This record gives structure tokens, C-alpha cells and sequence, in this order.
């Protein structure tokens, strides 16, 4: 139902059946459809498409031409009943396009809390996009790939299917990820390749220097020992005995699928 | 006249003189200008802008923020009544621009049929996109660019203008094409450089292993053995002799105006 | 107000305070704010977002879901009411997106006249836009960008937030300009370096055989001579002193921020 303090411009389209929640905002031509859920607060500025079996949080603000829950582009998708999360207070600019699942991916495709999502980014089919992110201009995102939390994707970059991006990566716009990115490591070009820890966004974020040497250190680990990555893993769970953020590698390591980006 | 099957959105504009046929269906906020056919069983989902002399098949899908026989962008071009054709079953995603020609290139910008074109996929001013191909997330052709059976192009991939795709082909995502490719070849990088013979889809599509065999042997023709163009154009045709599959190449070469990529 | 000559479609929303001048155009579907102003004979096809304190002058043609004068993507814009200026005679295509400047930045974002913004193209905020420009398909500027008179910005190519885009460059397709470009320059590449003076352009463009020969020698100062900018400073000065086309090399060392793309 559409909460009584909700706002349903008398333009949109807003189906039977869908969840309006208090103090929501749909705006001039939107079109919501009938298994949409939509939290409180969260605004549709116009011109929005909303349909599918669609979860969307609180606070986010989802801009005009935005295809949010929309059938995926994966070539053996038939219509099934596949599903979208998005979770809160995401800003979701102007031609965003956000796909629902496939069955064979796992069904849903899913975003977290408090991301950028810029003109034209594109979240792919059974993508798992977590809170704190940035993805700019054109930033596309393939079929099932991850993007870890505070991780940033430059302009007019695209991470090939099945990727992982691990949280606090930086990639450089005019990049092309064909393999996945280990956790707190800047990535750019094409292919893309590693160009060291992520210093400055660890600074920001309230890593402590000790935190920051662990990390540069698991990184010298993987890329400048010449050990390979199996005899390095056991070396950085030792590691992160000491230092809690090395098992962001471990557990990194746990999901990677493509091998790691190397130069 | 609109069928009397068809369905037009109450808020959709369809001006008069547009033919809709059986079964189609206008979604809301669509626009549908007075020279526009729209075949029987086609879906505009909504938000859809559908102008100029444009002839749309059966069964296509379009959907919303599409631009279908809009004015192109041709510096030259200046309002003259030129021409968008589309085949039948093709899916034409979101934000994807197909424009109408210029009297000189042609007047015609086509499509045909069974193609799949994601979202912001742009077909400039007469260019000719053949059947059962695949255009990526923001694939760009510049004016007057062909695109032949089953080719795919990637995703943020650029078409150079006046160049031609050849059937079968796949270029990566990723690439800048600014030479004709021909066919069966497999392309990536920017410049796009040729990765041999896209044996995995020529599997895909049926061609028999004797088939599959005289192309790569063509391929080594023209990229390996040394010889100019002009000497391995007799070799080819003389191997299509027997392999009719290695026509294709005989049929691309009297095309081909900008030269073929070559590593 | 809205001028008694001008056209408001029945479905378009133009808010009170909107000024909408003589023989203007506001197509069906079409958001117009209340701080905006829209100058003599321009058009809005239709399902364009015009909002903010925005001014666009005469003659101008917008077409459907350009989005002008939204709220900027800058990771620190709060909502204070900055500027968007928009000029003469500028073909603005789908998708297009000029948004607002930032107070940091200087609070304005402007494009000036005769310009043609192709698809999906991007003005982000607080960039200078001038005169006879063109923005091919997804060409993205980051915040605080200028693009000089007659500049040419390729499809795909995404110029580095503060660069400056110098006049009468040429920046090939596919391309991603990190440092600043002086005039006269062909630019070109991932990242972009220069590849000599745009002559053609600078031909079709009316200028002397001694003009671009001075130029040429500019060109050669900065780039073979293998002088540092500061020895060549003074000596295209010089040069200025009898070629005055030389001066845009002067004017354009004074506003450079992040040096000379180089090879
Ligand atoms: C070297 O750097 C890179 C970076 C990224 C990529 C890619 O993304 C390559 N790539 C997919 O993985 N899936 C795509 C697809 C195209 C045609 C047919 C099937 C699947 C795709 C992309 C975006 C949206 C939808 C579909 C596609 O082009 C390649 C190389
Ligand atoms: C090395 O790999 C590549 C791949 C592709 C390209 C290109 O596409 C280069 N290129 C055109 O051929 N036409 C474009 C144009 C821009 C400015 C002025 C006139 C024409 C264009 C492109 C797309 C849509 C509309 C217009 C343009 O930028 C270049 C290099
Ligand atoms: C080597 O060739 C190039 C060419 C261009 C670039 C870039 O544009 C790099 N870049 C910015 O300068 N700002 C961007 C941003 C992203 C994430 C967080 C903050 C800012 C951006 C871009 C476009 C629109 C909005 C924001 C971004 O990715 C890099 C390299």
C-alpha cells in the first residue's frame, strides 16, 4: 500500500500493489511496478522506471531516466522471477540501470547502503554492489560481479563478468578490469593492472599507520616477493594473527574466481 | 491507421498517419511520430521517442529513454527526409540511440533482425547492422559503419566511422576499431588488432570442422604468410573453391574501404 | 513568465517563475524549474529535465532525457544554489547532462554558443564550455574542465577533472586526456599525448599559411626543441610579437594547472 504521508505525483504510474512507504516521493512520469517496495524518505525525482521484484531502502534518491529492477541483459534469461536489493540513503543519478537477477547467477542482484552511483553507471544481472561505494560516469559493472565497500570505479570503466573488486580499491577512470582486484589496491588500465596500496583513501577512512604497513606488506607479499599466491597465503593469515585488516585478503582470496590483476 | 488489436497508453502521443499493427503495444509517455510503422506484436515499454521515416517490424522489444529514427548527427545533415529500417524480435534496451541517415551517405540507417542492442548502444547515420548480432553496454558505431551477421562487439567499444564488422566477428570490450575487420576474427585493444579466428562462436553456430579448418587457414592467408592483400586474394577465392564458408572473405574485401586491422 | 508567442506542451510542467521567451518550444513531458530561463526559439523535443538556476539563450535545441542544470556529482556539493549559463545555437542530444557548479568550484558551469553536444555527453560542475564545440558520444568532463573555442572532444573520451581542453584541439576518439592540451594541438591516446598541430582545422577554419607555420613553430618549440616551458615561454612570446595566433599559447600557459600532456 502507499503510505497516507507519501507522495505519488498525479502523473506517475504507480501499480496496484506496490509499497509506497512514509514520506516517499514519487515524482512526474515515474512508473512503479506492482512487487516494488520502496522505503521511507526515498524520493524519484521523474521519469523513473522502477519494476520487478524490487526492494529499495530508505533515503535514496533515484534521478530521471533511471531503470531500476528492469530484465537483465543475460542472453538466457526467459522472464523469470529474479529480484533486486538496494538498501539505503543511495544517490542513484541520471540513466542508472540496475538489473534483476538470473536464476542461474543466484537470482538476485543487490546494492548496499550510502553508494554513488553516477550518470549512466550499469550494475549487471547478479552483481553484489556493498555500501559505501562510488561508481562514475559509465562505470559498468558485467554479469555477477562484486564491488566490496568504500570501493571507487572510475569513469568509463568496465570490470568483465564474474570480477570481484575488493573493498577500498581505487580504479582509475578509462580502465578495463579483466581480473579481480585484491582488497585496498588502486587498479588502472587496460587491461588493468596494480599499482600499488591505496594509501591516501586508507588515511581517510581512520586506518592507523600499523594497519597501513600490514597492508602495504600483505601487498609486497603477493606482488613483489615472487612467491606464488598459494605460498603467500599461509604468510598473510600469519600476517593478520596481528593485524585484523590482512584477512580482508584472506577472505578476499576465499571468493576469487578470475585470479588476481598482475602486472 | 492503429489495428484495432493494437494498445496505445492513454498517455502516450501517437500522431496520425503512424501505422501500428496487430497486437503492438504503446506504452505510456511513449512518442510516435506521423511516419512511423510500427510492426504487429511490437512492445515500446515506455519513455520511448520513435520519429522521422522509420519502419519498425514484428516482435521487437524497445525499451524506456530509447531514440529510434531521431535526426543524426551528421555535421552536414539538415533536415532531410532520409530513412530508419528495423527488422523483427530485436531487443533494443535502454537509452539505445539509432538515427536517421543522410542524403550522402545513402538515406538509410538499418537494422535487421534478431539482434540484441544494450543499453546506450549507438547506431549513427547509415549504418547497416545485419541480423542475430550483439552490441554491449555503450558500443558505439560512427556513421556509416557496417555490422554483419552474429558479429558482437563489447561493451564501451567504438566503431571508427565507414568501417565494416565482419560476419561472425567478436570485439572485446574495451576497443577502439579503426579498420575493417574481417570475418570470422576475433578483435580487441584500441586500436583493435586481430586475436585469430572466433572459433568458439563458428562452433556455436554449426560450421563443420573441415569449415572451420579452411578459415583459419584463410586467416593465416592474410595475416601470416607475409603476403600482401593482393597476392592471398586469388588464394582465398581459390580455396572457396571448395570451403564456401571462405567466400565471406571474398564478399568482405570488395567492401572493405579502410583497410583491414593488422597487428 | 512565459512569453504569449511561446509553446507549452498540455503534458510538460513549468513551474511558476520559469521564463520561457518568444517562439520557444517546451515539448510534452518536459520538467522546467522555477529558476529557470529559457531563451527566444529554443526547443525542448521532449523528456527533458531543466532545473536550478539555469539560464539557456536563443535558438537552442534540446533533445529528450538531457538532464540541464541538475544537482552536480561533486562528493561535496551540499544543495547551495549555484549556476548553470548556457549560450546560443547549441545542439544538446540525448542524454546529455550539464549540471550545476559548486561554491568551491566558483558556483558556475557554462557552455557557450554554436556548440553541439552529442549523445550522453557530460559537462560536470563548474566546467567552461566555449564556442563552436564539439562533444561527441559519451565524452565526459570531470569538474572544473575548459574546453576552448572550436575544440573537438572524440567519442568515449573522458578528460581528467581541472584539465584544459585548448582551442581548436582535436582530441581523438577513445582517448583519456589527463593533463592539459594547448591549442592547435591533436591529441590522442589512454593517456593522451600530442600528436601535432590540427592543421586541417586550423585550414577549414580561415587561417593564414604564415599563422600556422608560426604555430607549427610553437608547436616544435614546446615539444622538439627540448627546452623546458619556462626557456620556450619567452621565446613564443616572441614569436607572438609578429604572429598574433601565437598568443593562445601564452593566454593558455597562464590558466594551465596541471602541465602539458607529453609524449
Ligand atoms: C579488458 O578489460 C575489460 C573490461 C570489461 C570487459 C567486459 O565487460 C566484456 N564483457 C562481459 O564480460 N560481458 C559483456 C557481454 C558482451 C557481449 C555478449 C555477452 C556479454 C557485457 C558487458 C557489459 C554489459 C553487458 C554485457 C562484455 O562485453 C572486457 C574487458
Ligand atoms: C582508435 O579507435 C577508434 C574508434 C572509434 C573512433 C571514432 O568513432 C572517431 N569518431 C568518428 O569516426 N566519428 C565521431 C566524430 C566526432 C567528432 C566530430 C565528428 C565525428 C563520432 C563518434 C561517435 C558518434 C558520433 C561521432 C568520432 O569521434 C576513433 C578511434
Ligand atoms: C588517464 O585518462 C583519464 C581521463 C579521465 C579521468 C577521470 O575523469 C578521473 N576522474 C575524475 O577526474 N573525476 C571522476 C571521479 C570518480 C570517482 C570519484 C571522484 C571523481 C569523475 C569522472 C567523470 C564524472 C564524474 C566524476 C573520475 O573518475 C581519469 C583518467
Amino acid at each position: 500500500m502507499i503510505d497516507k504521508s507519501a507522495f505519488v505525483h498525479p502523473t506517475a504510474i504507480v501499480e496496484e500493489g506496490a509499497s509506497i512507504g512514509a514520506n516517499a516521493h514519487i515524482g512526474p512520469f515515474c512508473i512503479v511496478g506492482p512487487h516494488v517496495e520502496i522505503g521511507e524518505g526515498t524520493v524519484l525525482k521523474s521519469h523513473v522506471v522502477v519494476n520487478g521484484h524490487t526492494k529499495i531502502g530508505r533515503d535514496n534518491e533515484i534521478y530521471q531516466f533511471a531503470s531500476i529492477g528492469e530484465v537483465n541483459q543475460d542472453l538466457k534469461y526467459a522472464g523469470e522471477p529474479t529480484r533486486v536489493e538496494i538498501g539505503d540513503r543511495n544517490r542513484i543519478r541520471e540513466s542508472v540501470t540496475i538489473h534483476r537477477g538470473t536464476v542461474q547467477g543466484g537470482g538476485l542482484t543487490k546494492v548496499g547502503s550510502d553508494n554513488l552511483l553516477m550518470i549512466n553507471a550499469h550494475i549487471a544481472h547478479d552483481c553484489t554492489v556493498g555500501n559505501r561505494c562510488i561508481l562514475a560516469n559509465n562505470a559498468t559493472l558485467a554479469g555477477h560481479v562484486s564491488v566490496d565497500d568504500f570501493a571507487i570505479i572510475g569513469g568509463m570503466t568496465a570490470v568483465h563478468q564474474f570480477c570481484i573488486i575488493g573493498a577500498h580499491v581505487m580504479v582509475g577512470g578509462c580502465s578495463g578490469v579483466a581480473q579481480d582486484v585484491p582488497p585496498y589496491v588502486i587498479a588502472q588500465g587496460n587491461h588493468a593492472t596494480p599499482f600499488g596500496v591505496n594509501i591516501e583513501g586508507l588515511k581517510r577512512r581512520g586506518f592507523s599507520r600499523e594497519a597501513i604497513t600490514a597492508i602495504r606488506n600483505a601487498y609486497k607479499l603477493i606482488y613483489r616477493s615472487g612467491k606464488t599466491l598459494d605460498e603467500v597465503k599461509p604468510e598473510i593469515a600469519e600476517l593478520a594473527e596481528t593485524y585484523p585488516e590482512v584477512k580482508a585478503f584472506t577472505d578476499f582470496f576465499a571468493r576469487s574466481t578470475r585470479g588476481l590483476i598482475r602486472h
